[PDB]
């Protein structure tokens, strides 16, 4: 009978002044299929100062140097870009909840249904001026341990950003009075052209169609496969092709397998192209390379064309293949500009079943510390935006406390009840 | 009373023959950051029926002509955090200190129960400068008696307890009056380079573990358990009274170790609901190919980790954690797995990422056993009555430590000594574990 209750929700300002100021956003920041609501829940357990006072303090202080997140995000009809207006001004929403349970009948989320994790999630404050990019939720339980969760703008910042962000926000909560990385915003680096002759490549755009859609009974399952079935499909896909000096990652054998399996899941038509999604860090493409304080989006999407056919028939060493070969052209300059011209011409100008894209958040966690006194969080619960899970698979990683999951991965999948079962099947095989 | 050790001279021994000139690489094991610890050891000589100071001296400048490297200089840079060592200098060499105590080898009872402390008066410190430090330090500390302890001092980064063997066997070779060393050493760290996967996120085995109510402390002891042949094949058998364990024997250090970290674990008390963390190393170097060739003396192991909840350590038998003990080591000698495993070390050093976690329940389990099997020590004050290795005070408390017996103790072949780092509350409940 798990009720949460949310007590409070203040607008926290910067601690000190900001000139009023409008800010652009780089090509990657305004592509509108980057306009959704990163979610993710910091799960602390109880200790032997209540955090939601400290985490609000910290937050103020936060917003001194990371004050881009105290404004207001608006689209202009003349550009159909977005523009981010802070100072003076504003502010950060700050919820406080309580939950009637402790943390302990959760099992600290290791198995959270995506939906029930929304009762721990805040959502983004809307206004005559936009929405503010950034808010934040605490919500404490019975046992004393609470759950920090957190809801930002894709359109502001990538994992990397959001991951500086929250250990900023706790370092401060811990005493220290200047976050480590000092942020910057330079996102005119990252601007494209675009070409006014050439019409834009749209992803999932004619992709194969599936026969279970257009349906409305969709599921969210989390997938695990372990360090042991990891490393016999790399054995088995490195017998098939010796990649020779190169080595064959995780995000690439287990993407490739998803692929399968959830093309002969959806069952798309064979005739059909379906299309890989990759994202691919481009921070050290650009030169000189992005600091480290740069939180804005810093990848572009690399995206792998076959045939349905093709990706039922090819071996996994196939796809891996041309799944490294889209990161090698990822690495180069120039395709870079003509990634970010292409997504000028989609804004410029203003389905896909069929349309298959694999994101990592496996290193939520490695960016720093979070420990403000209550020791590391026990979990790091990545949520998928539901405006994008049905095209969705994402990495994550385990709790740390899951010690017969060390070295594995966990798999957001969101597909019809009907290709969620033969998803799971076709996925009994890794072991 | 008390015991005084009085430095004579410290002179930077070059090698007796031109060295080339050069800035060398390191492996990416050798370049790990969790490496860059300082090993010691005391190679206790009772007196013959002065001397050995000056002809270790010339064996030292003889030996700087193969292992050259070891009179170079390291530093690691910023730009790429790897470490980069630059021989063949002005003013290169490796520091030779030779002392005097004022008391015989009799009255320490050949360092078999020397405090940590006591011990390090008779080691080497390693030479730093704006250059950066020597690799490779040599104390001999001469006694009343006539006796001496050759006391030594590595820096992990250059080498593993295979390689420090066989150049303290070198360096007693050619005092002994042999020209060349037995095995002739290569460099060749480029054999053990990892790639690091630009998808692959990094992943630092141990980071995060149980906590102990005694943690942090300032009151940390050291001691040295000792368990006897008798007791290891009691315990042996009685585990295999529990698991048929076919035709895999049982080790030595797998049935003691899976006893240590349960008994830790108690010890410590810590939070059965944490993760606790058993490191062992795995020898690679017949695991890469081609495979390493014997003179190679750079790092050529990895780290594998058992990771368990408190609870379960206590609960599992014995036999439990030896199948778990046994996996581990099954996995670090697959080839593809190593290639991974450098992978990460390389992209752990690019990412500079800052430490954190609790590491109360992070166990870590090092075996130097095998510190005196490589060779003769003998040049003559005949073969070292005592080989005492020195736990780096960077890893000592999360290290228990294997190693032989003196050879002068006949109660105690076949028996192995543990030195056990905890806090004092902890180590009395940890010896009563030991007991049995």
């Amino acid at each position: 009978p798990l009720m949460v209750e949310k007590m409070l929700t203040e607008m926290v300002k910067p601690s000190k002044h900001i000139p009023q100021q409008t800010l652009n956003l780089s090509t990657l920041d305004n592509d509108p299929y980057n306009e959704v609501i990163y979610k993710a829940c910091y799960v602390f357990k109880a200790k032997n100062n209540r955090p939601e006072a400290l985490l609000r303090e910290a937050l103020s202080d936060l917003l001194g140097y990371y004050y881009p997140l105290s404004g207001s995000l608006k689209r202009q009809e003349s550009d159909r870009k977005l523009q981010l207006s802070c100072g003076g001004d504003g502010g950060v929403p700050f919820t406080v909840a309580t939950a009637n349970v402790e943390l302990s009948s959760l099992k600290n989320l290791e198995n959270i249904d995506s939906d029930t994790a929304l009762n721990f999630l805040p959502v983004l404050h809307v206004d005559i001026d936009g929405y503010r990019p950034f808010a934040l939720q605490v919500t404490k339980f019975e046992c004393g341990g609470f759950i920090l969760g957190m809801a930002m703008s894709h359109a502001m910042c990538d994992g990397y950003g959001e991951g500086h962000i929250m250990c900023a926000l706790t370092d401060l909560a811990g005493g220290k009075k200047k976050p480590m990385v000092t942020p910057i915003w330079e996102r005119e680096r990252l601007v494209g052209k675009p070409e006014d002759d050439q019409p834009p490549f749209v992803p999932g755009d004619d992709t194969a169609a599936s026969p279970y859609l257009p349906t409305d009974d969709w599921v969210t399952e989390k997938i695990t496969i372990r360090a042991d079935s990891i490393r016999r499909l790399k054995e088995a896909t490195l017998k098939e092709y010796d990649f020779s000096n190169e080595t064959i990652t995780t995000f690439e054998v287990i993407g490739a397998y998803l692929w399968k399996s959830r093309v002969k899941a959806l069952n798309l038509d064979r005739d059909g192209v379906t299309v890989l999604g990759l994202s691919v860090g481009i921070r050290n493409v650009v030169d000189p390379p992005l600091p480290d304080g740069y939180y804005g989006n810093a990848y572009i999407d690399m995206y792998v064309p076959l045939t349905a056919r093709e990706v039922e028939e090819f071996t996994i060493s196939d796809i891996v293949k041309l799944i490294k070969e889209a990161k090698r052209n990822a690495h180069d300059k120039d395709y870079l500009q003509e990634e970010l011209a292409n997504t000028e011409k989609i804004i410029k100008m203003n389905k896909k079943d069929g349309l298959f894209c694999l994101t990592d958040w496996r290193n939520i966690g490695i960016f720093g510390s979070m420990d403000f006194g209550w020791d590391e969080p026990v979990n790091i619960v990545p949520v998928v935006p539901s405006e994008t899970a049905r095209t969705v698979n994402m990495f994550m990683r385990p709790s740390r406390l899951e010690s017969d999951m060390v070295g594995g991965v966990q798999i957001v999948v969101t597909l019809p009840r009907i290709a969620m079962v033969k998803f799971k099947e076709e996925m009994e095989a890794l072991e």
